[PDB]
């Protein structure tokens, strides 16, 4: 982590524009590993549950050192203090070497948000995503400067998980696309680079196998619980797919097929479910609802 | 195992016809789990270096008594003589398969059941040429027979509902864990695992990412045990090859089964995974 962090001299302060799960768990790692955050949101509601979320899991965290109880609410004091919030974007970015969105995922709303992260942003700052749902040349499309912008595909809970895919468009330079690695290292993650195709390297090759499974107990073949057992036990995984599709959420695994359906009409792997569109159209989404394939 | 052991009444004898590698695993936890063993090949010196690897593994009275459940016969008709299961584990060839199962029929008790452990083919083709279908379905296992747990348990079409509740018995009572699944390609593992390998080597072939990073993402982003490169030298290439290209002979019209060509050169070159020391990777 400072291997990578004492080779970023040029990046000291980053702001992380959406407020959601997603970028207050990346607010969080970038903060704990030393980095200054500013997080920004236009819904202050949002910020304030954020950094409520924060500084609770940053004091659970303490809780497991070794340590004095003051070496403990000093250590979360310290990581809390180098997280601050602001409802402008313009505001929040103004100052920041390293931009990450984690806003919703609908593209005309990240372009905006984008526009208005480059007007007001500094010249040499990178800009980043974290979206799971489209490329990152749709995303930079409208911007002047795409040799600065990269993806940073980070995994929920982002504090636990040590996986960080670092995506690199068409048109990311090699420095900043370096930069972008060196950062994922500095915060704690495993990186691994890909490409700027449909799924980076876990969604592109995990949805579709779930996917295969739900064909498979579609066309009769297996049943799901049957299905879940054989991959669990032939061949090591902790859960079987419908237990995974559940886990991610049967809504988030749709909504990332569809945009792939759509985008590559040709291709026969991406195509819906008729049993995965029905439970989303009932609100069944997996265990966040408490129910999806299986009960919870 | 012994719930289901004893509600086979029936089923005392079990010849095994081939005898490679999954055939002489069968004929060990067949004979470990208490029932009379004919281990059958034509090749007689496969059989006996089968009867040497097994009492191999097994020493691993006991020894002895196990063996002695154990016998070969490199005829296939008089093995299967007093048979009640006959298992088929001989070489991937589908006229070889049918031949055997021609020999078979004509030796066999009435009411024996028949099946193929085969990865390769359909059930549906295998017993094409059988009077009685309905007394034939697929055992599954996987190789190292002895250690792997699971049992994928098949049904074709024809099978009938006593012979095939008498196969996931007979799997119970051998100590696996059973799985049922119609007679479709790949049946549940291979068919979801061949095709999650090839993404995997597709996307490194586009130059999407690297071969370490794929399996590496797999490992952490899914908590998988070994990522698809290291889980298909494992398997063996050759074997993750042929499966593959039955599918695109059989289903032309599949993308998903079209083949790989960083694949067909590591195995046209001999380069098969752990078991040569050379596959995507080196051992």
């Amino acid at each position: 982590m400072f291997t990578a962090k004492c080779a970023m001299q040029n990046i000291r302060n980053v702001a992380i524009v959406g407020s959601g799960q997603m970028g207050s768990g990346i607010a969080q790692v970038t903060a704990s590993s030393g980095f200054n955050v500013m997080l920004a949101d236009v819904n202050k509601k949002a910020l304030d549950r954020a950094m409520k979320a924060i500084s609770q899991s940053v004091t659970h965290l303490s809780k497991k050192q070794k340590g004095t109880d003051k070496e403990k609410s000093d250590f979360v004091t310290l990581t809390m203090s180098r997280i601050k919030t602001c409802n402008n974007v313009s505001t929040a970015v103004a100052d920041a070497d390293l931009i990450i969105e984690a806003a919703i995922e609908n593209i005309d709303l990240k372009r905006g948000i984008f526009a208005q992260i480059e007007q007001s942003c500094k010249k040499d700052s990178i800009l980043t995503t974290n979206t799971s749902s489209f490329l990152l040349e749709d995303v930079a499309k409208g911007l002047q400067d795409k040799t600065r912008f990269g993806g940073l595909h980070f995994f929920n809970p982002v504090p636990v998980m040590k996986l960080l895919e670092v995506i690199r468009s068409d048109d990311t330079s090699d420095e900043t696309y370096a930069t972008l690695i060196k950062f994922g290292t500095a915060v704690g993650k495993t990186t691994v680079a890909c490409k700027d195709s449909p799924g980076f390297i876990v969604n592109r090759l995990l949805i579709p196998y779930f996917f295969e499974a739900a064909r498979m107990y579609e066309r009769g073949d297996a049943s799901m619980t049957d299905i879940d057992e054989a991959m669990k036990l032939g061949a090591g995984h902790p859960m079987g797919p419908f237990e995974l599709a559940d886990y991610i959420g049967l809504d988030t695994v749709k909504f990332v097929m569809d945009g792939w359906a759509a985008k590559y009409p040709e291709v026969q792997l991406f195509e819906a479910s008729p049993l995965v569109d029905k439970l989303v159209a009932e609100g069944k989404l997996g265990r966040k609802t408490g129910d999806g394939f299986y009960s919870y």
